[PDB]
């Protein structure tokens, strides 16, 4: 048992709901939240600058100091930091950008970096500003995570969508 409520179970090990990361967060001070990263950890907008903003910005003083130890990420890779005031840690996970050309195959790598956390708080990656197909998205989240994803869509009319078509 743990403290996520109101999701939808959709298998085994992956629930949804209509919510907002940054809230859902703050109430349940998950053990991992995930942020949805790009290659030089750069929180601008979605929802890494929501979740950075939430943070007062050290979320982007942290990073800042990683990239300039260890340069950037990989595309399909991750990182682990602090959560802040959020969370335990936040897995700075970096899905494809279809706006920058990236190859979508690259989801699954960077879904599998779910799996060395065995609970997770998430959004669907390279959903939103991103320009992926979120329906694509969770079917790769269920396709390759393995352990427990708790997955927030912040719009309710996508939520809606979401569940109403998943297979
Ligand atoms: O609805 C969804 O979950 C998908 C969207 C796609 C566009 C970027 N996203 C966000 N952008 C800014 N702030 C956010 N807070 C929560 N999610 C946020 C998520």
């Amino acid at each position: 048992v743990n403290s996520f409520s109101g999701y939808l179970k959709l298998t085994d090990n992956v629930y949804i709901k209509n919510a907002d990361i940054v809230e859902e967060a703050k109430k349940v001070k998950p053990t991992v939240v995930v942020n949805a990263a790009n290659v030089y950890l750069k929180h601008g907008g979605g929802v890494a600058g929501a979740l950075n903003k939430a943070t007062n910005n050290a979320m982007q003083v942290e990073s800042d100091d990683y990239i300039a130890t260890n340069g950037p990420l990989k595309v399909g890779g991750s990182c682990v930091l602090s959560g802040h005031n959020l969370a335990k840690h936040c897995l700075h996970v970096v899905g494809p950008n279809v706006n920058k050309g990236e190859d979508i195959q690259l989801l699954k790598s960077a879904y599998e970096n779910f799996n060395q956390h065995e609970v997770l708080l998430a959004p669907l990656l390279s959903a939103g500003i991103f320009g992926a197909d979120p329906i694509h998205s969770l079917r790769v989240c269920v396709d390759t995570v393995r352990t427990n994803v708790y997955l927030a869509v912040f719009d309710k009319n996508l939520y809606d969508k979401l569940v109403s078509s998943f297979l």
